[PDB]
């Protein structure tokens, strides 16, 4: 595909500083859906404000985990059926922690935001479409973890 190449190329820019980019993703996410903040409970405590999350080593480790899963999806963009079982279990895990499946579309929008701000004029409508499709396929796999 041409789509798969637009993904690979766009990601190369982002994957050189994944925490920096990931931080954009989550900052945006909390700006859109502040009700997600209490779901990151480390040591039984909740963050009061979004900026509190950015000082947590464990939250930052979750950003790195996120970025690594997306990297896995990109690496496998030609065939994502190889990550399907893993993504399904990742979905189950997030169900357990309290994440609503609908929140994953906000995460999608946050990812697109982060790509748009990183790439600027290189973020073409076809790049966006490609990434929407990829992210969509990831969430489809993960959604099996809400058994459906
Ligand atoms: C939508 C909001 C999200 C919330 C609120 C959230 C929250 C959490 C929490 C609480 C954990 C367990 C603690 C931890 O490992 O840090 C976790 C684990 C994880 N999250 Fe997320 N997460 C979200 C989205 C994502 C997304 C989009 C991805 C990947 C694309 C991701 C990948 C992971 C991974 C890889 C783990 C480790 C799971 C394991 O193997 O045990 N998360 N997440």
């Amino acid at each position: 595909r041409p789509e798969s190449e637009l993904i690979r190329q766009s990601w190369r820019v982002v994957s050189r500083s994944p925490l920096e980019h990931g931080t954009v993703l989550f900052a945006r996410l909390f700006a859109l859906e502040p009700s997600l903040l209490p779901l990151f409970q480390y040591n039984g405590r909740q963050f009061s404000s979004p900026e509190d999350s950015l000082s947590s080593p464990e939250f930052l480790d979750h950003i790195r985990k996120v970025m690594l899963v997306i990297d896995a999806a990109v690496t496998n963009v030609e065939d994502l059926s190889s990550l399907e079982e893993y993504l399904t279990s990742l979905g189950r895990k997030h169900r357990a922690v309290g994440v609503r499946l609908s929140s994953f579309s906000t995460v999608g929008e946050s990812l697109l935001y982060m790509l748009e701000k990183s790439l600027g004029p290189d973020f073409t409508p076809a790049t966006r479409t490609a990434w929407s499709r990829l992210y969509g396929a990831v969430v489809q796999a993960m959604s099996r973890g809400w058994d459906g």
